C-alpha cells in the first residue's frame, strides 16, 4: 500500500500546481481579445469578414460564430465589440424561414436583444444579425463585412 | 490494488498535460508576452491613457506593469524595445506629491529613474513611463503610452 | 481510498479546459501539425530580425519538413496574404540550402526555376500563398512565422 499513497500526494500536488499555472495562463490568453462567461469563451479575430467567411473561420478553428444565449453572454460580447468599436456578426440567421431567427443548429432563439424597430428585413434582404456597441441587435444583410468573433 | 492500475494511467495523463502545457506557454507568450519568475507581462499592442490602460488591465484580472526588481524591469524593457513604444507602469503620486506608490498604497521597493527624474514637469506629471532603455520618467497621466499588464 | 478518484475528476476537468484553451490560443494566428505548432507574429520583418524573434521566444522560424507541414504553414500565409520567411538559407554554401541545425534539406517545394539566386543576392527562402518556395534576399521584409 503506502507507496501508492505517496504517489497520490505527489500527483495531487503536481496537479494543483498545473491548475494554478493554467488559471494564470487563461487570463493572459484572453487579454486583450477575449472574454469568458461560464464555460464559454468569445475571442475576436480582430478583423472584418462577410458572414460566410466569418462562419467558416470559426468552424474550421473548432468553434462557432458568437451566439449569445443570455444577458450575461451578450454583455461579454458587447465588451469585445466596444473595445474594437466595430459591430460583430452573430451566428443566427432567418434565411430558412423569413422572420424566424435560428441558431445554426436549427433551434429558435432563447434570448434576443433587438434594437427597436428590428428585425425589419430592410431592402427585402436582411438575413444575418449584427450586434452593435450598445449591445442591441440589428438584422443585417449577410454580405456586409463585420467583426469576426467566434465562441469556444 | 486495483487502484494501482488507475493511478498509473493518471500519472501518464498528468505527464501528457505537463508537456503540452509547456509547449503552449511559449506559443502563448509569442510575440506579446514575457515571463519573469512567477509573473507574466503581456502587452495589448496599443497605446492608451493611464486611467484606460489601468481599467483594461483590471478588467482582465491583472494590474498594470509594476516592476519590483531589475530582472522584472529588464523583462518589461524587452517588450518595450520590441514594440518600440514607452509604456506606463502602475505607480503614481496623485495622492501625495513626491511619494510614488504601487496602486496598493505601499512605497516603491525598486526604482530605475532616469537622471533628474521624477521632476514633476509643468507641475503636472503624476504617472511613470518606462523608456526603451529601461529608465523610468514621470509623465502626465493623460498621455497615451503602451498598455502592458502583469498577470 | 477514492481520494484517487477525486484526483481523476480534476485531471479530466483540466483535459477538457486545456482542450478548449488550445483552440482559443491557435485562433487566428496558429496552426498545429502533429506535434509542431506554427504561429505568426502578424507583422513583417527581415530575416535576422525574424530569426531573432523566434529564438527569443523559445522556438525557431518555420521549417516545413513535410507536405503536411508546408500545407499548414500555407494556410497561415493565405490568411495573412503575405509570404513568410522559412528558416533555411544557403548562405554558407551557395546552392545547398540548410536548416539552421546544419543538415541538408529533407523536403522541398520549390517553384519552377527556383532556387535561382537572382542578382547574386538570394540566400533566404520565402513561402508564397500557393505553398511554393522561392529563394529571396534576406534583407526583404516578410511575415514572421515561428514554429514551436
Ligand atoms: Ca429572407
Ligand atoms: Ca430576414
Ligand atoms: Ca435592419
Ligand atoms: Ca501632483
Ligand atoms: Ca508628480
Ligand atoms: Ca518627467
Ligand atoms: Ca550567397
Ligand atoms: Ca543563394
Ligand atoms: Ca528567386
Amino acid at each position: 500500500v503506502a507507496s501508492l499513497r505517496q504517489q497520490v500526494e505527489a500527483l495531487q500536488g503536481q496537479v494543483q500546481h498545473l491548475q494554478a499555472a493554467f488559471s494564470q495562463y487563461k487570463k493572459v490568453e484572453l487579454f486583450p481579445n477575449g472574454q469568458s462567461v461560464g464555460e464559454k469563451i468569445f475571442k475576436t479575430a480582430g478583423f472584418v469578414k462577410p458572414f460566410t467567411e466569418a462562419q467558416l473561420l470559426c468552424t474550421q478553428a473548432g468553434g462557432q460564430l458568437a451566439s449569445p444565449r443570455s444577458a450575461a453572454e451578450n454583455a461579454a460580447l458587447q465588451q469585445l465589440v466596444v473595445a474594437k468599436n466595430e459591430a460583430a456578426f452573430l451566428s443566427m440567421t432567418d434565411s430558412k424561414t423569413e422572420g424566424k431567427f435560428t441558431y445554426p443548429t436549427g433551434e429558435s432563439l432563447v434570448y434576443s436583444n433587438w434594437a427597436p424597430g428590428e428585425p425589419n428585413d430592410d431592402g427585402g434582404s436582411e438575413d444575418c444579425v449584427e450586434i452593435f456597441t450598445n449591445g442591441k441587435w440589428n438584422d443585417r444583410a449577410c454580405g456586409e463585412k463585420r467583426l469576426v468573433v467566434c465562441e469556444f
